[PDB]
């Protein structure tokens, strides 16, 4: 897979986060995760490390996989990048996310992704506490 270039767009005027990928804003969607909604437990915690991780990059990446790239709803769906390190790992490995939606076609990195939730699982991490 290839590692592109995007930039992180903040919220403001109403609108949701966004990535500007080629030069035009998206929502993007972390592929092979499923992350705590705002209202649920770690909703809070898992938006602020994610937030975190993207604000303070210096360089923001996009990886696509070798399936579809835009969901139903038109977001992109990647692995992202904060200078270098995985959002999608890191917030796996931190028991912030589950691994899920795991579509046949993107799936190059599950087995990473199933490494770092059994460490958070075996580290009583968050939502495995
Ligand atoms: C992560 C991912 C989600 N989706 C769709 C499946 C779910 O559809 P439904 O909206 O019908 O449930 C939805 C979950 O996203 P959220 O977890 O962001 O709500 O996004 C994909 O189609 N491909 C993906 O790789």
């Amino acid at each position: 897979l290839h590692k592109e270039p995007a930039t992180l767009i903040k919220a403001i005027d109403g609108n949701t986060e966004k990535l500007m990928y080629k030069g035009q804003p998206m929502v993007f969607r972390l592929l092979l995760v499923d992350i705590p909604e705002f209202n649920e437990k770690y909703g809070p915690e898992a938006a602020a490390f994610t937030k975190k991780m993207v604000e303070n990059a210096k360089k923001i990446e996009v990886e696509f996989d070798k399936g579809q790239r835009t969901d139903k709803y038109g977001r992109g769906l990647a692995y992202i990048y904060a200078d270098g390190k995985m959002v999608n790992e890191a917030l796996v490995r931190q028991g912030l996310a589950k691994v899920a939606y795991v579509y046949k076609g993107n799936n190059t990195h599950e087995q990473l992704l199933r490494k770092a939730e059994a460490q958070a699982k075996k580290e009583k991490l968050n939502i495995w506490s």
